[PDB]
């Protein structure tokens, strides 16, 4: 009778659809699949010689494990190329330094076996780096966190990076899956000086004609302040800007510093960070450190989805995959549904369904381990917001939410959803201002 969720643990999930099935590939050579994005089936969980994705993995990827001095793999991407085969961009990292290698493996079938084609990037060397100059982690990337994608003109690209020298994009050979020659680490999009920015992902939206670069700010752990951000560009390889028109290219921590959160915070649209709808007298959903996302555009239905992992209030470091639907606002920026996907769609909303009291989450613009708390507001029939904040609300057309709060104009959507914690239907809104600040309302 009610939505059924079956949970899986896939860190850094990278979504791929093939033959009517969705798969996510993550770190530690973990993977899961689903037909409906709600009920997931765990397929693999860890690197070992009995992992079916890569038979005898420690021999198959011997060189990568040797360079990285690790027994595991970090965030994988799988992408199907024109030859119909599946290309896995694998990587490993020592973890205490950007000592890493990235390579590609290929499989006839989605669930493997994947066979190594070779390493094509390294970082953390003492001498000459991939761009011809000696390796410097303040300006050169850690060669991890790949996501490979086609642009609107059939060109193949790979964006990648975590911390260290920043986020880079490489143009790739559509026939071999390897980078085209003579690019070094490729073209820098942002980052440097050990900025807490990783997990880059690009999704082209045909309806707005923008490429959207999703990013994770902060650290992935429960005290890390992980949050999902986004910027956009006319071209796949930049330049990228945020909602205020800040160029992302200059976003980085100060020279001579490590993990300068204060310098990067003001840049990029912040879609989601730690939050809870729960109060002393009411249960509610809540995430700690949501991040490392991929995204999927469904060509049949036209809907978009954010796929990520998250931790949870009170549950330490345990993580699960979550899916939230994305909607494009008037300004051409996405907003996330406040609740995980349960088959909802943008339907007609009537003003009679909107008026009432809402719990309000303001995700803000910071990198903070502080779990955002709700405040109460009222959306009144006279098209005014009153309560712990004030302004005006109006429904544009079918379900577009034009809301003003604290003298700032927000745009997004009204959306009826399922609350899987309270197990009730809720009216929600999800909106975003020109400063890239996101607000969630739940009634
Ligand atoms: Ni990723």
């Amino acid at each position: 009778q009610k939505p059924i969720f079956k949970e899986v643990s896939v860190h850094d999930p990278s979504i791929i659809e093939t033959n009517g099935t969705f798969y996510v590939f993550g770190s530690h050579l973990a993977s899961a699949k689903s037909n409906d994005l709600m009920q997931w089936q765990q397929l693999t969980t860890s690197v070992s010689n009995d992992n079916p994705l890569i038979p005898n993995v420690y021999e198959e990827l011997k060189e990568t494990f040797e360079w990285a001095q690790s027994d595991t793999l970090w965030a994988a991407d799988v992408t199907q190329l024109a030859d119909g085969k599946y290309y896995m961009y694998y990587n490993a990292c020592r973890g205490d330094s950007p000592r890493s290698a990235m390579g590609v493996a290929v499989a006839d079938n989605i669930e493997g076996p994947y066979k190594n084609k070779g390493i094509f990037l390294k970082s953390g060397m003492e001498g000459t780096s991939s761009d011809g100059t000696p390796y410097d982690a303040t300006k050169h990337p850690n060669v991890v966190d790949p996501h490979t994608f086609f642009d609107k003109d059939g060109k193949l690209w790979m964006v990648y990076g975590s911390y260290s020298g920043g986020i880079f994009i490489l143009e790739m050979n559509p026939k071999t899956g390897f980078p085209l020659p003579g690019q070094g680490y490729g073209k820098k999009l942002l980052g440097g000086n050990h900025s807490r920015i990783e997990g880059p992902y690009v999704l082209y939206n045909p309806d707005t004609q923008y490429y959207y670069l999703y990013l994770s700010y902060g650290g992935l752990d429960a005290t890390g302040g992980y949050n999902i951000r986004v910027a956009r560009s006319k071209k796949p390889d930049g330049p990228y800007y945020d909602a205020e028109g800040n160029p992302m290219l200059d976003v980085r921590g100060k020279g001579g510093t490590f993990f300068d959160d204060r310098s990067i915070e003001p840049y990029g649209v912040k879609l989601m960070g730690s939050y809870t709808f729960e109060t002393e007298n009411e249960k509610g959903t809540g995430y700690v450190s949501p991040g490392q996302n991929s995204a999927y555009y469904d060509e049949k239905t036209g809907r978009s989805y954010l796929i990520f992992h998250t931790r949870f209030p009170g549950r330490g470091e345990e993580h699960e995959v979550r899916v939230h639907q994305l909607f494009m606002n008037k300004d051409g920026w996405p907003v996330a549904a406040p609740y995980r996907y349960a088959g909802e769609t943008l339907k007609e909303v009537k003003q009679k369904d909107i008026t009432g009291t809402y719990k309000l989450i303001q995700h803000g613009k910071d990198i903070s381990a502080d779990i955002k708390q709700t405040i109460n507001i009222q959306l009144n029939k006279n098209h005014t917001i009153s309560g712990e904040m004030t302004g005006t609300w109006r429904k544009t057309g079918k379900n577009t939410a034009d809301i003003t709060l604290a003298g700032k104009k927000y745009n997004g959507v009204f959306l009826r959803q399922w609350d899987s914690v309270r197990e009730k239907n809720v009216m929600t809104f999800s909106v975003l201002n020109t400063s890239g600040e996101a607000v969630w309302g739940s009634k």
